[PDB]
């Protein structure tokens, strides 16, 4: 049993909620919160802007010295850092980003990265601002994720799409 409220349940593993992951993590303090990352940590916008943001910009504080010693991530990565007062941690993980012509088949490597974490709150890769289809992306999702993930999805015509079209 955990604390997550409102899901719809999608398979054995996969939920799925129509919540704002900024919210949804202040309230749940979940051990891992998944930032929609760039190779660079730069948390300008979308989902990493956001989080970002709610950190009070301590989340690119941290991320800075971590690209100043370990360099950038490669598309398809991740790394662990401090989930500051949102989560114990935050994954950053790198989804393709299509407006940059990053190969979609890296999604599923993304994804991957999940699987490292037995709970995780996260968003949908590489979907809103990082170009790629968000049917695709869940379906990705189920497909290549085996532990727990509650999926927040900002927009609620798209939550309600995703459902409806989900198989
Ligand atoms: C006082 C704090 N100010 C703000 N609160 C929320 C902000 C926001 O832009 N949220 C939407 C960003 N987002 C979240 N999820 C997705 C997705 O791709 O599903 C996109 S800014």
């Amino acid at each position: 049993v955990n604390s997550f409220s409102g899901y719809l349940k999608l398979t054995d593993n996969v939920y799925i909620k129509n919540a704002d992951i900024v919210e949804e993590a202040k309230k749940v303090k979940p051990t891992v919160v998944v930032n929609a990352a760039n190779v660079y940590l730069k948390h300008g916008g979308g989902v990493a802007g956001a989080l970002n943001k709610a950190t009070n910009n301590a989340m690119q504080v941290e991320s800075d010295d971590y690209i100043a010693t370990n360099g950038p991530l490669k598309v398809g990565g991740s790394c662990v850092l401090s989930g500051h007062n949102l989560a114990k941690h935050c994954l950053h993980v790198v989804g393709p980003n299509v407006n940059k012509g990053e190969d979609i088949q890296l999604l599923k490597s993304a994804y991957e990265n999940f699987n490292q974490h037995e709970v995780l709150l996260a968003p949908l890769l590489s979907a809103g601002i990082f170009g790629a289809d968000p049917i695709h992306s869940l379906r990705v999702c189920v497909d290549t994720v085996r532990t727990n993930v509650y999926l927040a999805v900002f927009d609620k015509n798209l939550y309600d799409k995703l459902v409806s079209s989900f198989l």
